[PDB]
């Protein structure tokens, strides 16, 4: 018995940011992309979240392996494996046994419904054929009223008369497949845990450590930023940079454009599965939005008519769409 | 080219107890199961563990569903609302009964031959009968002085001249699965997940608050142990709860021997699926370990000898224990 709201009524209930009253959204310092061919490890250990690392911990360390410290054995632990940490994460830096990879890209965009059109540099927008697309999904779900939010929202449209822009994302820490397997063959369990833990650590730093230089220096729409690391965590900060795949729009096969438009397994060595996983899997990617209102969100579930018509926009079958937004259908 | 120790050396380097002078096994106050029909959630409410709780509310909260409060959408207000947001429903809950948990104890005589633990009918003497079930073991074998242990190395030898016992358990909260789809479709998906994670949180209360219960007065083997929750998530008391599938025994499959020895679907309504998960799905099970020395464990990977003989000592086919220790293979299939 659960509503939905028909897709033509959700749309007219988007979230509205007024682009009459808006301020113009800054132009990006270069349109295309920039490749790190390698990033410094060192710098990013200061934007490290030791939270999930201590998740890790403390899963892994109720049950310990045979050849775990011998402090797993007492009535400490959390001390041990962060000084154990920090000795093996300056041990992998200084002799490069770790390293990292990145593309950052921005280019000129604009919406059109529930959609977002990227354009060449050069470009007059309404006068030329978008060079990539990417989808919106929008909220449904029945619960004046809130609206109901698409990433698409968070863009000027095409016809506002305002230039707007979207960036992306890919980093990833390489070597720790390699480590932990290693380790393993040695017979060190604990280390291998070590080495994992760390690889997602280095890998969710350097996407935290890149947003920040994104909107300081790289975009630059917020040059004045000061915030400290565990600020960032908080959100403290302004725009978003959500993944395909997570809840702001669930259609995993968004990675195939990122990859396609930023070249980024030539530039970075990072692939898409055919699950479109990232490889290595210590690796993060998103789009990143400028405008200070964008916010985080669940699209929730989606009634068939959504369902069609995105398979339209995409010209992929509604099968197909189904298969990538299972979780999401809010039917049988 | 990782090393493994043959099954035979890596029993040789058990966990070795010494029987005759540690303190010996307590026997529990009834041998058989003990039915709870119902059970005092209010009472369970001073056990949860918050933290996982939290940590659904931190990746919910990134992305609110539509509907959610409105402090979702601010700049240390999300954790104040979901908690007293939380109260306010386990209150509302409890005192109208629309959630109720059920549990089941039960107590054997039990004792070990070599990397299983057999169980005994009250009245028998060990070494002159049939036991009525096995909980079999499994023992760690990859190489790095520290022994390889097996869960059966807690419970006394049969032929030690010691008695010893296994307890096991199983609770679950109900009505969480239903309430969570009322609210889902009323359009409610903050309610929806609120109950989800305290229905979780019940059940791992109630799984807390039982252990504490048998260790003090069901078996009854600490009775003069008084730890506070916090002292219990840090494992400070002795004895310990492991189920099967978690990696001190990987192997699902022992859950159906509980499932029959203590004939917990029909005296509690907690099923086992085609998957061997419980339902409903806010429960927890387990088997008890009464002796100060046991200890959770990772048994690790393990070689194909100790997968034959495992096969062989539980008379199933190589193929199909293959199949439910996937994961715990050091070799390829």
């Amino acid at each position: 018995e659960r509503r939905y709201l028909p897709l033509s009524q959700a749309r007219k209930s988007g979230f509205q940011m007024d682009w009459l009253s808006e301020p113009h959204p800054v132009k990006p310092t270069f349109i295309g992309t920039q490749v790190f061919e390698e990033y410094d490890l060192q710098k990013l250990v200061d934007y490290i979240d030791w939270k999930p690392f201590f998740d890790v911990w403390q899963l892994r360390g109720k049950y310990p392996n045979r050849g775990f410290p011998k402090i797993f054995n007492d009535k400490g632990e959390a001390r041990k494996v962060y000084d154990d940490a920090h000795n093996m994460l300056n041990t992998l830096i200084s002799q490069k046994k770790l390293r990292a990879r990145g593309v950052v890209g921005f280019w000129p965009a604009q919406s059109i419904q529930d959609d977002i059109h990227l354009y060449a540099e050069a470009a007059v927008p309404q006068a030329a054929e978008p060079i990539a697309t990417f989808y919106g999904l929008r909220q449904q779900a029945e619960n004046s009223t809130e609206p109901y939010y698409c990433l698409s929202d968070f863009i000027a449209p095409l016809h506002s008369g305002i230039r707007d822009y979207l960036g992306l994302f890919a980093v990833a820490c390489f070597g720790v497949e390699e480590l932990s397997k290693a380790y393993e063959d040695d017979g060190d369990d604990y280390s291998s845990i070590m080495v994992k833990a760390l690889g997602d650590r280095l890998a969710e730093a350097f996407a935290e450590e890149l947003h920040e230089r994104v909107r300081r220096e790289l975009w630059a729409y917020c040059g004045s930023e000061q915030l400290d690391v565990a600020d960032l965590r908080r959100l403290r900060y302004k725009g978003i940079r959500p993944a395909p795949g997570y809840p702001s729009q669930p259609d995993h096969t968004e990675k195939l454009t990122m990859w396609r438009l930023a070249d980024i397994e030539q530039s970075t060595g990072i692939r898409l599965t055919e699950s479109l996983a990232m490889a290595p899997a210590s690796a993060v990617s998103g789009l990143y939005f400028s405008n200070l209102k964008s916010k985080y969100f669940a699209v929730g579930k989606i009634s068939k008519d959504q369902v069609e018509d995105y398979a339209l926009r995409k010209n992929i079958s509604v099968a197909e769409v189904e298969k990538w937004l299972g979780p999401i259908l809010g039917y049988d």
